[PDB]
């Protein structure tokens, strides 16, 4: 399978990281590192990783692709395995949250604390010494660090606008809304997850028309979306045991997709029920958030909402320019239609 | 000088904006905006100036115009960026609680631990800034892979300044550990960063040239980081803009690795005792243990020390690496008190 495939370059690349940089001087450190990238690798789906090795596979010509290639396509896929390690160990932070991929966050660990964020800084700098230590001589090399750059500043950009304290004042949930919404997960996610190793799978076949990528990009972005208010249904409805982590985005106070759907449906008593208990660690309090998403059906909604979005970016990946691989994109979109993690 | 160099700040902070996806979003583009004015307003902008100075003083006279100079500031403010970057986490991690005379970024209310992200979007401008003035330019790979590196070389050193002695054993606070703290959480960012830049800058690529200047930085920012650990116990705060933490964060600074070479063994369980601990009475104590130890007349002598055997350094560098620029940036930091 892809998945095994793909993980087993996993200890190569932690070796090129150390030998690659000062790492080689201060052991102590590279031992660390070496701990911070395990612990914050393990588990999960791997699926940016697969999706840029995917991308590629499926959009360079089948007699251009070599076992380096693939070797190097796996490295672009690890390198954004890692900014995805370093965003959600910040996040995790910012979020109050408590375990991910089933064991307690790395800042939660005793030894750890809020020195994890020198450790996150650690792995985001890894990824440009694989960049260099791979790519520095081609012709890409710009374009991928670039790329990796303007990833960390759209991620940013969207985190912001998701924690900012400025989102919500007291009962004031006017800013809750489907142009914030869409702003919010834009930025937060759909760049990263989906146009960062789409991107990356079009750098490494030779393809650079801007036209093609700013195509590629809109359809990243619509497909990221979909995959975002996914992430949010989960955290309300998912199975711990499945996905990893315990939700927060009720007592935290996110502008989620079900909060907006929420608030287009209450009435002005539900509204005030929302108001007092949304944002809140009581337990009872977040189980009325919950009765009440229950009570304006907005499982239902999802459902019919993922399926009209799914019949709708199946739509629209076969319109793409055939360089485009439409069955690149109908098979992403097939991928997580339905996920229930 | 440091006015010229701060007029260049406006124009920095339009081309973070209008060279980003920025422009779509101005919520978080004003927001950016006060991030930055904030956390690079005051100080003494050294690591800019050095950047500056050492283009100007490396380049020849005849190869200087107003645009390189335009060019050299813009790079001192990359690297301003990434010293506002560093102390916003770093802050965090030692529980400071004022900066340049003003509360912490992360101690503001409405910021709190969500100043990793505003750290995130800082270090994102540098390159930014970096793709605007020299994309086109064969140095640009250069720029951008001196900057990675300095976040890496950073983070190395604030691994080992962090890390969790045990509890009486002060085993681990050695010289051996200090140096390479100090060597990598200061001196390259501090000194080799905008040494390098003014080097590439100035065209200088001899790569014999490139490890004599790093030598000289690295003895240079372990220096430096010498005076910083003294000013944390001894400077003035309305002078220095911070509060100190090193004793109560039981930090390996310099003045515990001298303090532990001259303890009685009394003196030691004492300093067992008190380092570490947030209890006044017991941080006083350190500092009464300090004073008896005689570190205060130690660093004086120290300095002047370093300082001689820094500047005989600096007059022996080759002349291609201006042994002047060396020993005017010791003249800027000997006997400084913030
Ligand atoms: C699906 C990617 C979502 N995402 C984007 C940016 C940063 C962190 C995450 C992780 C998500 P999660 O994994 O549920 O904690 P979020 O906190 O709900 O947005
Ligand atoms: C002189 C640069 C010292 N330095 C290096 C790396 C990261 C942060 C700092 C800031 C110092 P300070 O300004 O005293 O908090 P440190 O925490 O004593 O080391
Ligand atoms: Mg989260
Ligand atoms: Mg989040
Ligand atoms: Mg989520
Ligand atoms: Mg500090
Ligand atoms: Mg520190
Ligand atoms: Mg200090």
């Amino acid at each position: 399978t892809k998945k095994e495939s793909f993980e087993d370059v996993l200890p190569s690349i932690l070796n090129t990281i150390t030998t690659n940089s000062e790492l080689t001087e201060v052991p102590e450190v590279a031992n660390w590192l070496k701990k911070v990238l395990e612990y914050n690798l393990a588990g999960g789906k791997k699926a940016r990783g697969l999706t840029t090795l995917f991308a590629y596979e499926m959009l360079e010509k089948p007699e251009n692709i070599t076992e380096e290639t693939i070797y190097l396509a796996k490295t672009l896929g690890w390198c954004v395995e890692i900014l995805q390690g370093f965003l959600v160990m910040l996040d995790d932070i910012m979020d109050g949250s408590t375990t991910r991929r089933g064991v307690p966050c790395w800042y939660q660990l005793p030894e750890v604390g809020l020195a994890a964020v020198n450790d996150s800084s650690l792995m985001f700098s890894s990824i440009f010494y694989v960049l260099h230590a791979h790519f520095a001589d081609k012709k890409i090399y710009t374009n991928l660090v670039e790329l990796f750059n303007e990833s960390l500043m759209h991620t940013s950009i969207g985190q912001h606008l998701d924690v900012t304290m400025e989102r919500r004042q007291k009962s004031d949930y006017s800013l809750f809304t489907i142009e914030r919404y869409n702003a919010i997960v834009k930025y937060k996610t759909a760049y990263y997850t989906y146009q960062l190793p789409v991107c990356l799978g079009m750098l490494l076949a030779n393809i650079s028309d801007p036209v093609l990528h700013q195509k590629a990009e809109d359809m990243c972005l619509e497909i990221g979306k979909f995959f975002q208010i996914q992430d949010d249904y989960i955290d309300c409805y998912g199975d711990e045991s499945l996905t990893g982590k315990m939700g927060t985005d009720i007592q935290e106070a996110k502008c989620s997709w079900l909060a907006v759907m929420a608030l287009q449906r209450c009435s002005a008593s539900q509204k005030i029920v929302f108001t007092t208990c949304y944002g809140s660690k009581e337990p009872a309090h977040i189980e009325r958030i919950k009765e009440l998403y229950k009570q304006l059906q907005l499982p239902e909604l999802y459902a019919q909402e993922e399926t009209r979005m799914y019949e709708s970016l199946i739509k629209q990946a076969h319109g793409l320019p055939s360089e485009l691989s439409p069955a690149l994109f109908v098979r992403l979109i097939h991928m997580i239609y339905k996920r229930n993690h």
